[PDB]
Parts: structure tokens; sequence; C-alpha cells
């Protein structure tokens, strides 16, 4: 019965494997909670779901990390010029251009597969994790596969500096990848303007809205939030989800047996990784809210894992179940910033372990999940590194 004393701005709270122990307090005493720092934190699905239904009093508008300021990127975006931005910005994520991606997505995890099945061991964060999402967001992006690196490393400098309170040093780092990231992109943008093709540039350049188009800086913030999104997200539901498939083999072995339970199983790995473990709202009133004083201007956090864990709508949370039914998760949000990449992380889950399950048969974990790390963050976090074993194989190609 007494509070945990615990930062909601620290990814050390989310590195910990007793931060759930921490939400299941607040959910049950406290659930519109108060940190040691007097942060504020919706902890329960009902409080999650009540503030995003209310925009106009739980803005985007103060930026969605707590402490730093609003970018002119449609997350940080309130309506009526959100949706604007958000229509504008969907020409590139239509259902038939997502669902027109899977061969080549395929193709990225089965080279992805390939380079290491004959070995019998790979780490599964650095070798398919972390690289299938990268490859899919570069190539919609223009970058060459041997550039792929490079992105990753901005994109790793951009997510720590959301991820913390940075110090002036990687401040400095931030800034450095964002002016890298803004001369590509400048560039890609010039060359589709006069030669277009059907990459996310072209599509985006060419998007009009009531009369309107993205202008070239509008371009850069908002390829920038898909560059974010497609290569620092995904990757943590594939490698925490596929850890929950091997520690619990039951699991692993209705899925190879059954490939109609895929769909159902990407949603588990979905409300159990939570990759994005808070977004910020800024209150525009002062406000009573589900038992807490609220203060106008002041950030509360929207704690997406907790409400995925939250027994009065999910049971028994704490089992891993592929068949769950239902599974109303909040691990994209819900309402008007419901991500809008959802359909190609769902894809990219699909069939990278569709083949996992496939051509690594009897994949096993080196050691077991209580040594293996969290990587410190308070924004986006998951697994630092996977070591698996396999019976090798031939490659494909
Ligand atoms: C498992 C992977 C991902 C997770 C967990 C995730 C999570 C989220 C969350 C929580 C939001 C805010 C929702 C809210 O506050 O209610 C969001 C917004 C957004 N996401 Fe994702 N994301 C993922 C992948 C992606 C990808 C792959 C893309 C693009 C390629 C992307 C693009 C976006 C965009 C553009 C927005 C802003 C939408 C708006 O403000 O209207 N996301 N995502
Ligand atoms: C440091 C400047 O900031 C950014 O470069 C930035 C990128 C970005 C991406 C997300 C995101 C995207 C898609 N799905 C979930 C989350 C959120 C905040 C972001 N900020
Ligand atoms: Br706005
Ligand atoms: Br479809
Ligand atoms: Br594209
Ligand atoms: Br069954």
């Amino acid at each position: 019965t007494e509070a945990p004393d615990v930062d909601l701005a620290d990814g050390n709270f989310y590195a910990s494997r007793e931060a759930r122990a921490a939400y299941r307090w607040m959910r049950a005493n406290q659930p519109v909670f108060r940190d040691r720092n007097g942060l504020a934190a919706a902890s329960t699905y009902q409080a999650v779901i009540d503030a995003e239904r209310q925009p106009e009093l739980f803005s985007n508008a103060g930026g969605i990390r707590p402490d730093q300021p609003a970018l002119p990127m449609m997350i940080d975006m309130d309506d009526p010029a959100h949706l604007l931005r958000r229509k504008l910005v969907n020409a590139g994520f239509t259902r038939k251009r997502v669902k027109d991606k899977e061969a080549s997505i395929a193709a990225l995890c089965d080279t992805l597969i390939d380079a290491v099945c004959e070995r019998g061991e790979c780490d599964f964060v650095r070798d398919l994790a972390a690289p299938l999402p990268m490859a899919v967001i570069g190539d919609m992006l223009g970058v060459r596969p041997e550039q792929r690196d490079m992105f990753l490393r901005w994109s790793d400098d951009l997510v720590t500096f959301l991820s913390s309170h940075v110090s002036q040093e990687d401040f400095q780092i931030t800034m450095d990848a964002f002016a890298a990231y803004n001369d590509f992109t400048r560039a890609t943008i010039a060359a589709r303007r006069a030669d277009p093709t059907d990459d996310l540039v072209s599509v985006l350049v060419s998007s009009e809205v009531d009369g309107e188009r993205l202008s070239d800086d509008e371009l850069v913030m908002e390829t920038l939030l898909i560059l974010i999104g497609g290569d620092e997200t995904t990757r943590h539901t594939l490698s925490g989800g596929t850890e929950q498939l091997l520690r619990n083999r039951d699991q692993w072995d209705l899925l190879q047996r059954d490939p109609s339970l895929l769909p159902g199983a990407i949603e588990e790995m979905l409300r159990w990784t939570a990759p994005v473990k808070n977004m910020c709202r800024v209150l525009t009133a002062d406000t009573e809210f589900h038992g807490t004083a609220l203060c106008a201007g002041e950030k509360m956090m929207l704690l997406f894992e907790s409400a995925n864990f939250d027994e009065a709508v999910f049971c028994e949370p704490e089992k891993f179940d592929v068949q769950r039914n239902p599974n109303s998760h909040l691990a994209f949000g819900f309402g008007t910033h419901f991500c809008l990449g959802n359909q190609l992380a769902r894809l990219e889950l699909s069939l990278m372990t569709e083949r996992v399950l496939r051509r690594l048969p009897d994949l096993r974990l080196v050691a077991d999940d209580s040594v293996l790390p969290l990587r410190p963050a308070n924004f986006v976090s998951g697994l630092e590194s996977m070591p698996v074993v396999f019976t090798p194989s031939p490659p494909l190609g």
C-alpha cells in the first residue's frame, strides 16, 4: 500500500522488469498517478482511452515528449490542422499501397534469414529484428543498402534524444543527425519533383487535399516522423514477441501447426511488447480526471504498456496467449493520432514471423530472459540483444 518510488521520465524505469509491478499499484490505487517528481500519468485502460477521446482538453500541440517542445510534425498537431496534414501524408499509407509491399518485404526477410541460416546461431535483435524494418523504410525513402547503417545511426541518436533529457553533447549529436537527414531528404525531394518515381517522396510530393500540398519543409518533417516509426518501433515487437513464443513453447508449437493463428499472434506480440511506452498530452484547462486534479499547461503521460496489462480489460494479462480474443490493445494508441503506420508494422511482423517459424523451426534462446536486458529509454524500448540457436539450413537465394 505504499506507492512505488518511480520517475516516469527516467529511462531506467522502463528497463526494469519491475515496471509492471509499479503499474499494477497505480491501476489499483491511483489510476491517474503522480510520480516522485509530480509528473502525471494515466495508468488504466479507461483513463488512457478517456484522455485520447478528449483531444481538446488533452492536446498534442505541446509536443508528445515530457520537457521537449512541439515540432511542426503531424504528431504534435491538433485538429483541424492535424487532419489536413494526416490526409496529405495518408497518400503513402493507403491500404492498397501498403498491402502491395508484401512481396518486397518478404524478399527482405528471406535475404536476412539467408545471411544467418547456415550458421546455427544469430543475435535475433541485430540480425533480424532491427534490420528488417530499416530495410523496408530505407527502400521507401531511396536509401542505398550500404547506407542503411548510417540512417539507423542517425535514427538511434534521434530516439536517444526523445527518450531522455540529453547532455549538451547529445543535443549537438541530435542536431547534427537532423542536419544530415535534412540534406539527404531535400536532395530526394528535388530529384523526385523533376523525375517522379513511385517511392514515398514521390507519392507525398504529388499528394493534394482541399487544394493544398506539402511544402518542402513539411516533407522533411513528415518523412522524419515516418523514418523513426519505420526503424525504431517494430524491431522491439519482433524481438520481444518472438522471445515470448520461445519462452512459452506451447505457443510456438501452436503457430507452427496452424498458420491461420498468425494474425492473433501478432496482436498478442504487440500487446505484450508495447514498444512506445508513453505519449504526452498537454492540459488545455484545469480538470478533475479520474480522481486526480490536473492543471492547465502540465503534461500527462499515456502509459500504453500499463493499459495493455490492465486486468479490467485483459483477463490474466501476464499470460501470453496468441489466441487472445478480444485483444483491443493500445500499442498503436487510439483516436485522432492512432498510428498511421500500423498496417505496415503488422505486415512486417507477419512476414518475418511466418518465415522465422518455417525456416528456423527449432529456434531456441541461448540464455533465458532473466539475463537479457532492455534498453534504458523513456519513450521507445525493447531488448538490446537476443542470442538464439537453431539447426542450420541452406539459403533460398
Ligand atoms: C510496432 C510499431 C509501431 C508502434 C508501436 C507505433 C506506435 C505509435 C503510437 C503510440 C502513436 C501515437 C498514437 C496515440 O498517441 O494515440 C503513433 C503515431 C504515428 N505513427 Fe506509429 N508506431 C509504430 C510504427 C510506425 C510505422 C512503421 C510508421 C510509418 C512507417 C509509423 C507512423 C506513425 C505516424 C505518422 C504517426 C502519427 C499519426 C498522427 O499523429 O495522426 N508508426 N505510432
Ligand atoms: C528529435 C526530433 O524528433 C523527431 O525526429 C521525432 C521522430 C519521431 C517519431 C515518432 C513516432 C513515429 C511513428 N510511430 C510512433 C512514434 C514519435 C516522435 C518523434 N520525434
Ligand atoms: Br496544431
Ligand atoms: Br489489405
Ligand atoms: Br513508398
Ligand atoms: Br486450440
